[PDB]
């Protein structure tokens, strides 16, 4: 089951992307294995406008994303724009935010009709 993860930001404010997902594999014996695995780009600050398309296999379960706008400087305050776990694998999702950073806003699209 082939799958694309669309992520667009358009906010006024500096937003980090946490995606994590298990692949499912099966060994020399045969039996099952989820390994871990991760967006590249996790935890890296990202400005508007910014878009990106993140393939997923077939085999990839537990499919987790975070999406949090930040503030301050050295140290960084956070809070949760967007948050879901288990995430169906399906044809497209496209996960999207906007706003302001007090009022920030998220549109999550499903396709897989």
């Amino acid at each position: 089951r082939n799958g694309d993860l669309l992520l667009d930001h358009s906010g006024a404010y500096v937003a980090q992307y946490y995606i994590t997902w298990n692949e499912l594999s099966y060994d020399h014996q045969g039996k099952e294995v989820l390994t871990p695995k991760a967006w590249d780009r996790n935890g890296q600050d990202l400005t508007a406008h910014f878009t990106t398309s993140i393939p997923l296999k077939g085999n990839v379960r537990n499919l987790s994303v975070k999406i949090r706008e930040c503030t301050g400087l050295a140290w960084e305050w956070w809070r949760t724009v967007y948050e879901k776990t288990d995430l169906p694998l399906v044809r497209k999702r496209t996960i999207s935010i906007w706003g302001t950073t007090l009022y920030p806003q998220v549109e999550d699209k499903v396709e897989n009709d």
